[PDB]
């Protein structure tokens, strides 16, 4: 049903569904089994930053994840998103926990989309930036366990009062307005997304991860997508 | 019911509801009877540009309207919008015709809103720019007779096949996402809107005008607001 | 010689040249004796943020200074900068120490200038943002004791190896490119500047302050402007 | 001496130095003999738009050129600019005429550069946009025959009073401030340039072309680079 293109920051190695044996960042085109992955030296309790970029001329989705004072992890995949997504999509962040858990806190999120047409100066653009989230963020569609305002952050999965992450949680937050990613007279379409996150677990094996995703506008959390499916896919195919 | 703050480009002098005897630009705070107006040397058939700016430190809503090769018209009004509007609003463009008519074509529209909080670097922003409108613009809520895609323009009021404007028409287009204009820890909130329009009438007395407005998110066209009420107000009080 | 318009964050009350008896923020139009001031509850050792805005329609220069978890200080002054500055100016940050001292560290600085002409879509813009400063920042003109790269920050006045601020220091940093602030067919000109700073003194009476300023392009530090003159004015008239 | 990376809009086929037999767009890395070209259906007397993009993660320089109501031409080349250019560069536009000629008019030019560091939220950016050029554009370095203000346009090569293009002309315009394109803790560096141009010749064989280029900051026009060398290269090697 949903068409999902996602960049996952997967904290738990589910080697049985194709994950590598370490935290990794991957590019998922309609399947949790990433088309490409790169080792990610995930840092528990540290604030990281993910940058995702794409443009219709190169047709390459690339992502860079970094932590202050550390070397970055980057992954890229050649894919023509016009062939995968609808021309109107919603963008969001998703995260889950399963038997293992972690906080999936988002501290800021910005996104810029641009469609440059062939008429001179005909640029259509959408840009949003959230460096703080209020309890009543009317421009975000929160699905599942996702909540805003707790310390001005967006908590994608359930965290109990004493800051503790809860297992079997799944939450997503999508920007309210549809995003136009293809248009017939557009000569170049591009987007850039950036978000900082804080993944913290009391456990030595945090799970499951955070994913920036683009989907059909009506996307909703698939039943049973807690844990390894990142609140994005119905199954592991 | 609706709370409306609007900058009107009024093409027809309804001297009986307080308009001056000439085309004028005015600032309307909850009433069609503008709190302030300025003479506008409206140019039939020429593309104009309106710029509207406001920031919560100065609490002054200002608008400048110009035509290429001509002198601008500007109007400003001191008003604290925190005291008039809700903290979440929708922004839009509205226009109408009555017994007299004109095309109320919008060729481009950009808007930028910013809320700078007191935490270091905590900026929340929303920016959209439309330099072309497609027939299925999913990020715009079109109300009344407003349509998009005709020559990539947004036609706020009805235009028949042979380019002719129709009387008694009213249409509005609002950006889909709510806009956050006040937040408790914001030290400065500001917005800037710009739109180019083309008002053309076969008649010597075009009517009724175009208005950039900000309203409660659920605003809808008031019954009977064609003509002098600009699709914004229920009556002329 | 130099034409200076500056927003000062004055940490030391020189009541003899008109300062009030407390830290204050003020708007200086060609004189160190501010045209308007507001009490500033300056916080030693804390990172603050200053926002400065202005547009040619309202002709009001306004500034807001804040510290996380604290109430802001704001000051505004009605002034038509077209009547004070040249149409091409350089923008910068200046700071000084005298007998009393403090570190005048700048951690980030962004500036946006826009000139919207009367031709449809004719916007001229300049935007720079520095969230990190490198030792060889070729796009900044550093004058006096100002240095960059120390912890990626810009140190406007001299700081010795052990982090200690030195007295009788004065330094300014200007963006390399001239900024066009007036143009004959411009219907609205506006600018916005933001910078975060960290003023820290071992002493109970820090001095002298930091100032965001706009000047003729060839401005240089006036002789003897350490201390109370903020590296901006030749004398206290 | 100069390090030049340029995207050329070559109007004249100098098949002897490797041009194809038609107008073409090409990517030049330190040589006029393009590393990659694409046929360009150049339209004499029509305003076109060129878009150039690049980011350090993909290391692909791509350009798209279009005319209203026509299909675009696009060319891309895989190149790591960190390995070719200095970390501080100047960006510009260059053009020339030789025995054959054409007007090389620039109507608008925007450029955005971004360097995202590994510290959370550490973005350094530079953005300029010129939609009009004044006779005294102090933020542009004009070299050779380039002049500004004629109809608010930038004329890269000599045009006589009666609008006629002159042969053997060469002119370049560079943005005044150095641009920082690489920095040691940057996880992603990217730029985007856009410019609209109007190439008009009374002749059936216009020459020579327009080029968007990036170079060492001190670049100057090489002697003898009129005609086929586009005011960029000293020779045709
Ligand atoms: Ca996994
Ligand atoms: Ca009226
Ligand atoms: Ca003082
Ligand atoms: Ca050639
Ligand atoms: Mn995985
Ligand atoms: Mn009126
Ligand atoms: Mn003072
Ligand atoms: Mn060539």
């Amino acid at each position: 049903a949903d068409t999902i293109v996602a960049v996952e920051l997967d904290t738990y190695p589910n080697t049985d569904i194709g994950d590598p044996s370490y935290p990794h960042i991957g590019i998922d085109i309609k399947s949790v089994r990433s088309k490409k992955t790169a080792k990610w030296n995930m840092q528990n309790g540290k604030v990281g930053t993910a940058h995702i970029i794409y443009n219709s001329v190169d047709k390459r989705l690339s992502a860079v994840v970094s932590y202050p004072n550390a070397d970055s992890a980057t992954v890229s995949y050649d894919v023509d998103l016009d062939n995968v997504l609808p021309e109107w999509v919603r963008v969001g962040l998703s995260a889950s926990t399963g038997l293992y858990k972690e906080t999936n806190t988002i501290l800021s999120w910005s996104f810029t989309s641009k469609l440059k047409s062939n008429s001179t100066h005909e640029t259509n653009a959408l840009h949003f930036m959230f460096n703080q989230f209020s309890k009543d963020q009317k421009d975000l569609i929160l699905q599942g366990d996702a909540t805003t305002g707790t310390d001005g952050n967006l908590e994608l999965t359930r965290v109990s009062s004493n800051g503790s992450p809860q297992g079997s949680s799944v939450g997503r937050a999508l920007f309210y307005a549809p995003v136009h990613i293809w248009e017939s007279s557009a000569v170049v379409a591009s987007f850039e997304a950036t978000f900082t996150f804080l993944i913290k677990s009391p456990d030595s094996h945090p799970a499951d991860g955070i994913a920036f995703f683009i989907s059909n506008i009506d996307s909703s959390i698939p039943s049973g997508s807690t844990g390894r499916l990142l609140g994005l896919f119905p199954d592991a195919n």
